[PDB]
RNA sequence: UUUUUUUUUUUUUUUUUUUUUUUUUUUUUUUUUUUUUUUUUUUU
């Protein structure tokens, strides 16, 4: 009486992020614009603490303009509780304009120079990436980027395995990405057929600074006469 | 400003696995099934938890429909509280209902199905063992399988062998098996006499992916492209 | 106003074990009998984290027959308040009964029946160490015993060391033992002086079940490991 | 349904240690003295966990006889929130009466000799560095010393340096020091034009026990006997 | 040259670790999903 606990059921997934992408559109896209897309990825953290600390199940927030509906797990008690597949996490939103940022970018050039002008990732700058090493790269570095691989051109897998290797993460992380798919190919296809283009995204994700987090040029350079 | 303290002292051990199980069988067996079961190796975690979190020597818990009543010795003052031997802890529970699976399987065909088609085992699953791979062995990874030796066919010393061999647990754990029972043969007796059937275990938990839960193989053989 | 701070000044200790030991002899001594001393040893981290908990600087303590007037600095910001020398804490008292069960057995062999048939140090035991191996050295494992270096045979010292080498203890809890004197001569002198003894009580604290903590070798194990 | 959010954007380097300093003498030059900087120096890390646990924005505090109205930010909930340059924030005090001890000291021999023979940094003595070993490096152990490099010449920044390579300091504390001036020089200059007082700076602090504190040789020694 | 997270004198000082025994107890490891969660977060 004083602890009861119930069962959860097995299931499979039914979510896909295009769709979830494309009603979350429909449903949000008067009150996206730049200016929100940019005070959101400089708030991704600041609203996961925020979520972390408030208890309510199903909370709604405002980025300037933005309005958004959703659903919060990152309290504990609640890290089993369902998620709709209309839902929106912090995850599935930072994918999202992720994605809201690729699409409008080959729009046109105003449109590609407006974003390209005020977006940038503190996770990509972290790592000193910026938009000119290149577009799926540099946007590749949003949490949710792991949802829309293809447009991404396999970028967030292979930063994900450089932070395994440099950064030593914990293996853990790549759980998620390594259940996403490819397109057409679920994930037990594309990881023996599409070898080839992880390794091209390696290989190009190596060639970066990779800063500390990040030092400026002159660090770490300076650091570098003194070990 | 006072604080209380006394002397505990020391005795053997008159606790029968079998027996114990034989009571809680009596006592809670009209709601023992096995989505109850399930229920309950699902939030194996989640109730140590709640338990750690209480001070009450003595928490009830339901899972579905199966009421329990636990001895708490999570809780780290409570950690040397007594327990009765026709008493409850989720370690005993978890063992108890290990044992309860094993032999409804036994019971027929309907109940083997209802069993191995609901029951989950997360300890299993996350070293790529399922129902397929064997009754004994995948019931082994169910913790206080230690106290069923025989039934389990020695696959929980097999496991934790595995476990410090590869996962570098820290050897501690193996005290509680050690010690353990084979049917009547004594821990002493059996841990020269049945090296034969150990080895047999060891060789086949051996032989599992055995990767982290998350992903296993190819999972696996697809970071072996870059790190282990 | 919201909180302030204020000085404290020190160089020196007037605190000799001995003289400690004695008052202690004085004022506790017809309380003292191997039932308490032996609840004490069984109960000294039960009331060490009762003492954590407590925020009262001088607490009352019942081990037996045995009151206490110990002094509680476990809480944290009780940590630097100050002690008497003539006072008494939960490490004091553990190594006063320590130097107390050392002489009960020097009384007679009735006294060392009572007490080697009743006294039990967890930590000991816990490297497998029993009465059989030595009186010094199984009364060494008590915390305090430090103090007495010399009665103690330097097994305190050399158990901490080893510690330290298969334990992987944190070298800071040594920086008490290293400033505590064998007999008369003080710690720089014997760090030089007496390296030969302390050698010995390593060799022979070396020899011991150890391997490792928690554990007991009844049968030995065709492991592909150990430890 | 709401959990109200907002933006800055920028991008300035207003505060000036210097005027922050000179703001701050003017407030408070009257209440300090060589107690009260000791018994702060002593008492810093106790205000930094009796702040932490405070909920106020901007909390007092009384150090003996001098109390100063100190800006709160280590308290989590409370960490992002702005800090204006004539205020002070309790690594700005530190730094600022290390300050002051540096310009006292040179005040005369009786000044000299009430900072010397009071004030301690116990950081500084944790590694084993007295008065006797000199005044700029002694006094560069005090958090917020980064912000006067020029006076302490160059010593935080070789001591941060030095905490990175031998007690292995994630070298993310060495962010500020990064950042500040050395009297007219930017920090995109120094690091290159005063190489020389840098690597100078380095090897004095080289030139010190660095031994938990703690332990002193013999000790260091006697241990060395068996193991570092 | 934001802010915070670590590092804190000197004592025969004080704290932080380690804590027998048992078919005892506790400490570890916890499914599956295009699920969810834990790490990585610009610029002075």
């Amino acid at each position: 009486d004083f602890i009861y606990d119930d069962r959860p059921a097995a299931v499979s997934s039914t979510f896909n992020p295009e769709k979830g992408y494309m009603d979350f559109i429909t449903a949000y896209g008067k009150n996206i614009n730049a200016d929100n897309v940019r005070i959101f990825f400089l708030n991704h953290k600041k609203a996961k603490d925020s979520l972390k600390g408030s208890p309510k199940v199903e909370v709604d927030l405002q980025f300037g303009t933005l309005r958004v509906k959703v659903v919060n797990n990152h309290n504990p008690r609640n890290r089993d509780n369902p998620v709709a597949d209309n839902a929106i996490t912090l995850h599935r939103l930072s994918g999202y304009l992720a994605k809201w940022c690729f699409d409008e970018i080959d729009h046109g050039q105003i449109e590609e120079a407006e974003v390209k002008s005020k977006v940038v990732i503190p996770l990509a700058e972290a790592k000193g990436c910026k938009w000119g090493d290149g577009v799926a790269l540099y946007l590749a570095f949003a949490p949710g980027a792991e949802m829309f691989l293809k447009d991404f051109e396999f970028y967030p897998l292979a930063i994900d395995i450089q932070r395994v290797v440099k950064d030593g993460m914990d293996i853990t992380f790549m759980r998620k990405v390594l259940k996403q798919r490819y397109g057409t190919k679920t994930a037990d296809d594309w990881m023996i057929s599409e070898v080839t283009a992880i390794q091209s995204a390696v290989k190009v994700v190596a060639k970066l600074p990779w800063a500390k987090a990040g030092f400026t040029a002159a660090a770490k350079n300076f650091l570098a006469k003194f070990n």
